[PDB]
């Protein structure tokens, strides 16, 4: 499989780069806490995409290593803060930073990550350009995260999350939110591959579009799982209207059913019977199959952009992996 | 007509405008109030004033130093947003903190936003790649100083890392290292960045940095003296505040620990480690500090850095306003008011 193969090919050099940028100026008694997040594993799909994109358009991958490190560091920076925000105890089967070291320690670590990202930016072939792209993409992620949280129906005490809670969450709102929270960084992973080794603006734009559509399809599929399992109803227990199946259901359910699903989502604690009841409501408008169809739409869009990129065989394999093409179709 | 009020009048409108411009790039209407809050709660803006006064001293112009002035003040506020989360601070500048008004998690989204606004400002400076590196270094310095400050505490934290990595001993050298990072570096940067914005003179840039660093260290030491002995005049400022907050990273405490005998050293540390430090514990701790004259030694240490700041400042042309700001920053009048006491 393509991910194992590129991990065996690129993995050691990616990991070296991550530790390298993080270690600059890093005090010895802070080293364990700072490196923890990049030592807990993870798929590294994003840096592999960046390196495969560079290899595709130029036949070289090493010049894109700084970009690959930036994208994976941005990913982990967002995870560290998201774990604090969501009070996540476990990720990749291991304790989170906030869990192992503390919420406040995790904040000092997230601060360190962003400056390690800047060191990496300065080590790219086009520092001023990557500096701008990084600011834009991290603002997209932050805004996506804000919307994801404001799309919850309950569960937060922050005066801001309570007061600014969105009254209604449409399918268009859902798609805008995932494009920012998940799409933008995958789009960046692909585009930065290209920018690292080429000045062809049209190839960089096509890589971006490709990565954006792949990232949207990826999130949609993730949402279907996070409703229908490999537990069951994770996103329902977390009160999320910003989930593809829920969003789709809300756009079809009748008045009574809609009100009731929202009621269930807004419950301070969601129990088994509530999850089964909510899912039944989803299935009653075929929300699962419609969400699956929306994923296929973005997969097909990603394919159209990918066609503009030369030597794209490996990226095509990565795409199938990312959008979990095999599993979705099986379903 | 004090220098801070004078410079607020001259620079303030443009500074405030710059802060808002960089924060507002890409900012969603429903997030706007939460993000601009930290810069609308006021603040003395000493750092950007220093930046703009340094640029003006060396070149006669301050406007080209606006992006850098925005950077330094954004970093200042960025660090404040997270420090308030970390310390669970309810109030600052007499208003609710960001975390207080909007929530701890909302404040994280705000801090994340502040750092990208800083990067927008970096890219708007005259030497974007030079400024981008300096910003990375100064923020790491601040994060490191903040880390040490916390690990130099004696109790009061529930993070496993803050408890298990807490330092066994805190010397006066550790203390100075920590405050140079936590407080000195950003004031060093403020002055250096003013010069960088308008001059390629590397020797002038280095003098400004060294000047700002010494000034920042002197300022922190005087602040430490106050956060032990209290402000005689300012209302309801508690005696022994840094004692109640379990700080060994306070100039008076570190001086004391370096001189006190073992019995006395042990007792001071027992007191700092109390979960809740009683009024009577404070009085006993202060007596321990006074027993080795730790207060006057801290004030002497502040004089040393003030004097170092002046030596560096003498290398900078047209430095009259910077001299006034130095006197403000290190609270010269107050520190000399205390030593004309005895
Ligand atoms: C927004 C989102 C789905 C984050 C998880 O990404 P991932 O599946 O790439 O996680 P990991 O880094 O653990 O592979
Ligand atoms: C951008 C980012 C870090 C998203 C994580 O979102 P989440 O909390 O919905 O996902 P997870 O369940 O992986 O924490
Ligand atoms: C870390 C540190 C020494 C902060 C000083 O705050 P300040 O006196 O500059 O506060 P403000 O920004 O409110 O004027
Ligand atoms: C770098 C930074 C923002 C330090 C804050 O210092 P502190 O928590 O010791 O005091 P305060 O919260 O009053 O600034
Ligand atoms: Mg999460
Ligand atoms: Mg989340
Ligand atoms: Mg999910
Ligand atoms: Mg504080
Ligand atoms: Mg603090
Ligand atoms: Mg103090």
């Amino acid at each position: 499989d393509v991910v194992s193969r590129l991990h065996q090919k690129y993995g050691a050099e990616v990991e070296k780069a991550l530790v390298r940028y993080l270690s600059i100026g890093l005090a010895e008694d802070f080293r364990e806490a700072v490196l923890y997040q990049v030592k807990t594993g993870g798929k590294r799909l994003r840096p592999l995409l960046t390196l495969a994109a560079a290899e595709a358009v130029s036949g070289q991958w090493r010049p894109a290593l700084p970009a690959a490190a930036i994208v994976e560091l941005i990913h982990n920076y967002s995870l560290i803060y998201d774990d604090i925000i969501d009070r996540g105890d476990v990720r990749r089967g291991l304790p989170t930073v906030r869990k192992a070291f503390g919420d406040n320690a995790a904040i000092l670590v997230g601060i360190w990550y962003r400056e390690a990202i800047e060191e990496a930016v300065l080590d790219t072939p086009k520092p001023t350009l990557f500096a701008k792209e990084v600011a834009e993409v991290i603002k997209a992620i932050d805004e996506g995260e804000r919307l994801d949280i404001l799309f919850e129906a309950a569960g937060r005490s922050d005066p801001y999350f309570v007061q600014a809670r969105w009254r209604e969450v449409t399918l268009d709102d859902y798609i805008k939110m995932v494009s920012l929270k998940t799409g933008a960084l995958i789009a960046a992973a692909a585009k930065w591959g290209v920018l690292s080794v080429s000045d062809d603006r049209g190839l960089a734009e096509a890589a971006w579009n490709f990565g954006m559509a792949a990232g949207v399809a990826f999130q949609i599929i993730d949402d279907v799982l996070d409703i229908y399992g490999d537990e069951i109803g994770k996103d329902i227990k977390e009160h999320k209207r910003g989930n593809a199946v829920v969003a789709v259901a809300l756009s079809h359910l009748g008045e009574g059913e809609r009100r009731r699903l929202l009621e269930i989502l807004a419950r301070e604690v969601v129990e088994e019977a509530d999850v089964r009841e909510a899912v039944a409501l989803l299935d009653s408008v075929g929300a699962r199959e419609e969400a699956l169809r929306l994923a296929a739409r973005y997969r097909e869009e990603a394919e159209r952009h990918l066609a503009k990129i030369p030597n794209n065989g490996t990226l095509k394999e990565l795409l199938d992996f990312i959008v979990a093409r095999e599993y979705a179709e099986n379903l």
